[PDB]
Order: C-alpha cells, then structure tokens, then sequence
C-alpha cells in the first residue's frame, strides 16, 4: 500500500462534531454527512473518535497515528457505490460499540476481543462492488472461476480478507503491531474468522454454533468468546432496522438500489432474476421492508437477546415500531 500523508491526516484531524454523540443509540450518520463539505473527512473522523474514546487502541499498543493512518488506507479501498461503501462500515463500528457499551455485551468478552471487533468493522465489506456471491457464481465471472476452481463460494468475504491483511501488514497502518506472540495471533484469526461469518448463506449456521455454546459457557468457554464474536458483527451488520424510523429508511432505500442494479446485470448477462432484485416486479419500499424484518431481522435479535444478550433488548423493541410504521404506510396506502 502507498503511504498516507500529513495532509490527509490534516484534513480529518480539523473535523468538529459538537453537538454530536458518537456513543448514543440516537447518533445520526445522515445529519453528520449532510453538515459539511466533506463527508468522507467526517466520516474518518467519526470512526477515529470512537476508537480513541474506546480506551482500546492506548490499552493494546496502538498510536494515535498508526490508528488514523489504518482508518484512512481502508477508506481508499471503499467504493462509490450506492450501499456497501465507508459509511456502512462506519456506522457497523458505531452500532457494534453501542452494543458493547450500551448493550453491555462487553461483559461477555475480553478487552482484546472488544479492540479486535471494533477494528474488523471497517475492514469488513472492503472494496465490495455491490454484487453478492451469488453474482460471481452464476455468470462466471473472473472472481467466479477462481472461487470454484480454488473450492470456496465466499468470494466477497475472502476478498475482503486478502485486503484487511495487504493493509496491516504495512507497520504504518498495522493497528496490532503492539500486541505480543499469541495475542497477535488471536487477533488475526478472530478478525478473518468474524468476515468469513458475514456471509448470509452460513447465517443460519452461525446462529445454531451461537445458541449451542450459549446454553452452556461453562463447557467451552473459548467457543461461546469466539461465537459472541461472530454474532456482534452479524448483528451490527443487520442492524439498520434497529434504528430511529427515518435513518432505518435511508439505509433501506440505499440497499434496495443495489439489488435492483445486480439484477440489471444478470439480465444484460443472459440470467434469470429473482424478482425481490427485479426493478419491473416491485413498486414500494414497505413491504420488502418488512418482509426482511418478519423472516431474518426479528428472529435473529429476539433470538440473541434471549439466550444471553438481555442488555440489547432496545433492538427488538425498535424492530417492532419500525415495522409498525411500515404496515401503516401499507394499510394507508
Ligand atoms: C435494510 O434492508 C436490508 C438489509 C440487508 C439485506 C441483506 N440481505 N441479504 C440476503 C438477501 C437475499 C435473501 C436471503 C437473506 C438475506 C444479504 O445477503 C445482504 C448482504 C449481507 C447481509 C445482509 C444483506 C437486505 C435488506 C432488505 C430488504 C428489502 N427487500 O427491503
Ligand atoms: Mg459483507
Ligand atoms: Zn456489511
């Protein structure tokens, strides 16, 4: 990787948030964009706040300019694409340390694991084009041939993995070079581990592995760490239903775009669509929304909360109005 230099630094460095916080459940990412020239500057900033604030990267080695040089070599390889880019993965950081802080869910991990997720937020969807798996695969595209030929179908998630490592292995954006031996280790496993859980065709595998070592702890302690591990970055991944009605939908019109645009390209590409990915076969936002809610959201965090993470019960209940709201734009339509 290039080096960052003292101007771009400089540049995020001057970035003012006074009457934001970065911590607070109600934080809204759209306003801090909206109230500046450069967003992308605003965004860096946000995410350098956080880390800092954390205590995490002092704890374990990490300068204050190794941070922001690391925060700024993963913003370059984020696209300009309508949903999967920096400030997705921004807010993931965000919503994962009010998880832990808020939420509490820092109870049930190690300082180091905590410092680890935070980190894997912003290295988690890097350069994503806005294409799933399921692209690559059925149009044989280039990443495709290689994924089948090489035996693994998480083509995006290992591509995201191969650039998390490019990054850190440059001592001038190496956030972990302070750890020691076998910690230095850890962090590595768990962060490629954590990507490789993002992929939606293991959710239903992870969530089963999760519930399994919840039901004990005792047993396996290591397994319930690395399984909460994973199960935090799933949800901060998912968890834009999780927020105020009016960011929840922002979000939603952003995503929804890029499957629309996915399905453009299979059809030029001579593939048949899906029609949840097909312009001509859908008319409003509501009902997709709460069809995500009703069979993955839902579930997935009443499921989590119940078996140990009682701390996030504010996200099933914000699930439940958000999706209130959309049945009433159905029923008035
Ligand atoms: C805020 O809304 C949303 C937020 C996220 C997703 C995602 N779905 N899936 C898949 C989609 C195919 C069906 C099988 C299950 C989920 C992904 O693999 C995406 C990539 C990684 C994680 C989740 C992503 C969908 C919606 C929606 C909607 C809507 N139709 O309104
Ligand atoms: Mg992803
Ligand atoms: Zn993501």
């Amino acid at each position: 990787v290039t080096a960052i230099t003292k101007v771009e630094r400089e540049a995020v460095l001057v970035c003012e948030l006074p009457s934001f916080d970065v911590t607070d459940v109600e934080f809204d990412l759209f306003r801090a964009r909206e109230s500046t020239d450069k967003p992308l500057d605003v965004a860096a900033a946000i995410a350098y706040r956080l880390l800092l604030g954390s205590g995490l990267p002092q704890k374990f080695g990490c300068s204050d300019e190794v941070l922001l040089n690391f925060i700024l070599q993963c913003r370059k390889k984020y696209r300009n694409v309508p949903y999967h880019n920096f400030y997705h993965v921004v807010d993931v950081c965000q919503t994962i340390h009010t998880f832990l802080y808020r939420g509490n869910v820092y109870e049930k991990l190690t300082e180091l694991e905590c410092f680890v997720l935070l980190i894997t937020a912003l290295v988690h969807d890097l350069d994503h084009m806005g294409l799933n798996n399921s692209f690559y695969l059925k149009t044989e595209s280039p990443l495709g041939i290689l994924s089948s030929a090489s035996g693994n179908t998480s083509v995006l998630e290992v591509h995201h993995c191969n650039l998390a490592v490019e990054i850190l292995s440059d001592p001038e954006s190496d956030v972990f070079d302070g750890l020691e031996g076998a910690e230095r280790t850890l962090a590595f496993r768990s962060m490629i581990d954590c990507v490789l859980a993002t992929d939606m065709a293991k959710h239903g595998s992870a969530l089963e592995a999760f519930l399994a070592s919840a039901a004990d702890q005792s047993s396996d302690e290591a397994a319930f760490h690395r399984m909460t591990m994973e199960i935090i970055l799933k949800a901060g991944d998912i968890s834009n239903v999780t927020k105020p009605f009016d960011i929840s939908r922002q979000w939603a019109m952003a995503v929804t775009e890029e499957f629309y645009r996915q399905g453009d390209m299979e059809k030029e590409r001579g593939v048949e669509v899906l029609p949840m990915f097909d312009r001509s076969k859908n008319m409003e936002l509501a009902k997709g929304q709460i069809g995500f809610i009703d069979f993955v959201a839902a579930p997935f965090f009443q499921k989590i909360v119940d078996a140990c993470l009682q701390g996030m019960q504010w996200t099933v209940d914000r699930i439940k109005s958000n999706r209130a709201q959309w049945e009433r734009v159905l029923e008035t339509r």
